[PDB]
């Protein structure tokens, strides 16, 4: 299983602080999962003037993704990703 933090809107978006997740492997398919799985109520709560991910901050078992991979970012043993406010949001 996969732990993921919110903190963004997404937080009172989904009435939590912290979840368990089973599927995803990737940054990639993980970020979509969030989408669909939130909806686009996500997207557009997130979404703040035209572009969102371009900003948006992930770190995946505690380290930036932009240090290392972008989509294609992968997740350790350890299965841990946090979802942080972008500049553009808020």
């Amino acid at each position: 299983m996969v732990t993921v933090r919110y903190y963004a809107t997404l937080r009172p978006i989904t009435k939590k602080k912290e979840e368990t997740f089973n599927g995803i492997s990737k940054i990639s398919e993980l970020l979509e999962r969030l989408k669909v799985e939130y909806g686009s109520e996500f997207t557009k709560q997130m979404y703040d003037g035209n572009n969102l991910f371009k900003n948006v901050i992930i770190l995946v078992n505690g380290n930036n993704i932009t240090s290392m991979k972008g989509l294609d970012t992968e997740i350790k043993d350890d299965d841990k990703i946090d979802l942080f406010p972008p500049v553009a949001g808020g």
